[PDB]
């Protein structure tokens, strides 16, 4: 009934729906009701999409950011295949008319009625783009492999669709009364309060009296702030630090206006969070661990039922050098000049805006509502917490709406982290994310896992749980596809626990055949088979190949799980790596950032042949990593074993002999080149990102020659030199001792890659800035972000920045 759906939702999101109701919170109840209706409405929009439109929804196109190729095409019901010779400039439709024509001239006698599906993948070829513009067609073109497509009729596509159906007056100073407190430590106690607007103070901080530490203390003391009530901005938050003195203890935050714009009065009790002192960016909701949390009771005086004013009320109420408070000055009362001729300097203007005086806010807000929509880049900036105003927030979302799904996919990790800055449940960002997720099934997929992966974190468990419930309201079908994934994940965790225990008392071979017998149980085989990969929903994991599964007998004992699809061929031969105990958040950001570099590089005609493999936290220190097959570790290669084709007279030849043995004849030149581009790319990626501890065990190489890094762990120096491994350098130089020709080719690739990224330095700064919200220990300060600015060197000219890169590069061929 409606009871099955709720029950599955509770199971899927890892928090029982009954818990939301137990809260008796009308903000929560109104979110669940408003957002439910919102998502149910998208669902009904979706179930009457035209078949091409539904293809777009469910299998969005994977495009790259003259020549002839061999193609193989069949139909759904058939087993019979045709192999054609088409161009690369040919549209998909051209391909489809060929297929249909030979179907006639084989079965005896309209392209528009079909789409092309990659065999064994939820991925399709359609639209007026030449074949080479397709990522699948491209991967094939570089691996020598032949594309395998299936002609799928609009009437079967329609089947899939249906299958998935379902006030200014108050001029007295702001003051609170600090009543009591409720938990203990070790000395005297102090409560520091601060009115904050984002990260800036609306006035001086105000402390309290000192009382003896034990208790359950009592102040009943009146804290009054240097700020009038009528000047409290909408998004103003009051922040408390509780600590000790002759020693940090707890913090807690509260909005002065509720989620209904009403100014807060009366007494409220604050269940604090443990520290290490004021913490303005911390969540504005209480600690859910009410049992053992210090509690802070305060009283907000009832200054009359005063609402924050409607906007209609609010609206009625040398300089280019800069592109000091003798500089703000001229930005602010030349504000109109900034709207006229510098509409992109909005951020700067909002920053010199004093937010502690209401009639200033109104004049900014008056300019804001007439402000021309801004570029995505600028928009990404405005989402930062340093622009806490809810109207700036809406402007930002509004300027963000022109995000393509690819861009949105690319930035989604950040946007999701920014949810932790939000002051209320119901907000524009969330509505924006659910709207986009419901419009694109891949976005939906990853929005879900980013939220799901943090349900063990109580700061966000409620917000994130609510958001997943709403989404689940929007696609009952995808919810079940997603449960399917989580039943797989649940199994791998129990499997991994077994292997960990087993391997502490048993040889590896015997634990492996033990792992296998466990996988062979009915329960496992069913749960682990026939799902979409959480790493990429267009990858289908069909039959788990048990004999090819194993584990690494290192540390966390990660699992190696292989799959096959008797209908995808070699494209269905795919693996996933499950790891439990390590924190995979660091690696996901790094590999996301490397993916972006790769895109930026490729849009300026530079392909450094990167391997940005999937990496996905799915839970508390739990996740999946994408298996890159036909690759081996440098360390393994460098072992220089006997009886191997790669066996070498000098250790430095090992890497190259291995390459020769995998790439005989004139195949060899291609692999050196791939090695060269990919090494260039990774050297630069790790330098900019400040990723040290790079060694032969966390660098791998593909039989094609491509090199790629793994297990990044940290980034941002937590100052890393550029590095150059002589062993890589001597693959690049083709085995030859000196080879400036081939060494400077590579120097060029490094420089070109470096300068290209430099040109997009603002994008990386904006993205990393928003990631501060994620709570990665490597990404906290301003000196973390300063690290990126120096590795990209944006405080300098392209000419002299290149000169600084050359010295570090040259210092790096030290070895
Ligand atoms: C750490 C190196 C390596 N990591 C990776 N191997 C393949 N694709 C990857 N994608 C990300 N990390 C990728 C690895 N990771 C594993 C993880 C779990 C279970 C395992 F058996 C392995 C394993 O055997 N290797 C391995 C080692 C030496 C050669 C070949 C593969």
């Amino acid at each position: 009934v409606k009871k099955l759906i709720n029950s599955q939702i509770s199971l899927l999101i890892g928090k029982g729906l009954h818990e939301f109701d137990s809260l008796r919170d009308p903000e929560v109840n109104d979110f669940r009701t408003k957002m439910r209706q919102f998502c149910e409405e998208a669902a009904a929009h979706r179930q009457q999409l035209g078949w091409v439109e539904w293809l777009q929804y469910s299998f969005p196109l994977q495009l790259e950011p003259n020549r002839a190729l061999l193609v193989n095409v069949k139909f759904e019901g058939s087993e019979e295949s045709f192999t054609f010779q088409v161009s690369t400039k040919d549209m998909p439709l051209a391909l489809m008319a060929c297929a249909l024509r030979k179907k006639a001239t084989v079965f005896r006698q309209q392209p528009e009625e079909y789409a092309l599906q990659v065999n064994g993948r939820h991925e399709y070829l359609y639209g007026n783009y030449p074949l080479c513009h397709f990522q699948y067609i491209c991967s094939c073109l570089h691996s020598g492999l032949t594309p395998h497509l299936t002609m799928v009729h609009s009437s079967s596509i329609l089947a899939m669709r249906d299958e998935q159906s379902n006030l200014w007056s108050l001029e007295q100073p702001f003051s609170i009364e600090l009543i009591e407190g409720r938990k203990v430590n070790a000395m005297k106690l102090v409560v520091q309060a601060g009115l904050f607007h984002g990260n800036e103070m609306l006035c001086k901080t105000v402390s309290s009296s000192e009382v003896n530490v034990c208790s359950e203390p009592v102040w009943k003391q009146r804290l009054e702030f240097d700020i009038s009530v009528c000047d409290l901005p909408r998004m103003a938050r009051l922040c408390f630090a509780l600590y000790a003195v002759v020693c940090p203890i707890a913090w807690a935050n509260l909005m002065l206006f509720d989620y209904k714009d009403q100014l807060k009065t009366g007494e409220r009790c604050l269940y604090m969070w443990p520290s290490v002192l004021l913490n303005p960016a911390g969540t504005v909701r209480g600690n859910p661990n009410t049992e053992s949390a210090a509690a802070l009771v305060i009283y907000l005086p009832e200054v009359a039922p005063v609402y924050f004013p409607a906007l209609e009320k609010i609206l009625e109420l040398l300089r280019e050098i800069l592109e000091y408070e003798h500089e703000k000055d001229l930005v602010w009362k030349m504000r109109h000049e900034v709207q006229e001729h510098f509409p992109e300097a909005l951020a700067r203007l909002l920053l010199v805006t004093k937010w502690n005086k209401h009639e200033d806010v109104a004049q900014m807000l008056y300019l804001l509502c007439s402000w021309p929509e801004l570029p995505v880049l600028s928009a990404l900036e405005l989402l930062d917490f340093s622009f806490p105003d809810c109207y700036v927030g809406s402007f930002a979302i509004k300027s963000l709406r022109k995000l393509t799904d690819d861009e949105l996919f690319q930035y989604l990790l950040q946007l999701v982290q920014v949810l932790k800055y939000e002051s209320y449940l119901d907000c524009e960002l969330t509505k924006f994310l659910l709207g986009r997720a419901l419009a694109n099934r891949k976005i939906g997929h990853f929005l879900f896992w980013h939220l799901r992966s943090e349900m063990h974190v109580p700061s966000v468990a409620l917000r994130f749980g609510l958001i997943m419930e709403a989404y689940c309201r929007g696609s009952t079908h995808h919810m079940k596809v997603l449960m399917k994934q989580g039943e797989a994940l649940s199994k791998l965790k129990a499997l991994n626990d077994f292997v960990k225990v087993s391997s502490q008392k048993t040889t590896k071979p015997q634990t492996k055949e033990m792992m296998h017998m466990c996988m062979r149980q009915e329960t496992y085989m069913e749960a682990l088979s026939h799902l979409q990969s959480p790493l990429d929903p267009s990858t289908l994991l069909e039959e788990v190949c048990v004999e090819q599964c194993t584990f690494m007998d290192s540390k966390m004992k990660p699992l190696w799980i292989m799959y096959s699809s008797e209908e995808a061929g070699s494209a269905g031969n795919v693996g996933i790596i499950f790891k439990n105990g390590d924190d995979l958040r660091q690696d996901m950001l790094t590999l996301q950032m490397i993916q972006l570099m790769d895109v930026l590089w490729k849009q300026e005609g530079l392909d450094l042949r990167m391997t940005p493999y999937g990496c996905l936290p799915t839970g508390d220190r739990t996740g999946l990593i994408e298996v890159v097959l036909h690759s081996d570790t440098i360390a393994n290669i460098q072992l220089n074993k006997s009886n191997m084709a790669a066996t070498a007279a000098f250790n430095k030849d090992a890497l190259l002999n291995w390459l020769k043995s995998k790439n005989p004849g004139e195949a060899l030149d291609r692999a050196i080149e791939e090695f060269t581009l990919s090494c260039a790319g990774y050297c630069v990626a790790t330098y900019v990102l400040g990723i040290g501890d790079r060694h032969s065990d966390n660098i791998m190489i593909r039989e094609s020659g491509q090199l790629f890094h793994i297990d990044f762990g940290h980034f941002l120096g937590n100052r890393v030199p550029f590095i150059l491994t002589y062993d890589f350098v001597h693959v690049i130089q083709q085995g030859k001792t000196n080879n400036s020709e081939k060494f400077e080719r590579f120097r060029g690739y490094c420089e070109r890659a470096y300068t290209i990224l430099r040109r997009h330095g603002l994008l990386f700064l904006h993205l990393f800035a928003l990631m501060r919200a994620a709570g990665l220990p490597e990404l906290s300060c301003s000196k973390d972000i300063q690290y990126l600015k120096d590795s990209l060197a944006l405080g300098k000219t392209e000419e002299e920045a290149l000169k600084h890169f050359r010295v570090k590069f040259n210092e790096a061929l030290r070895e």
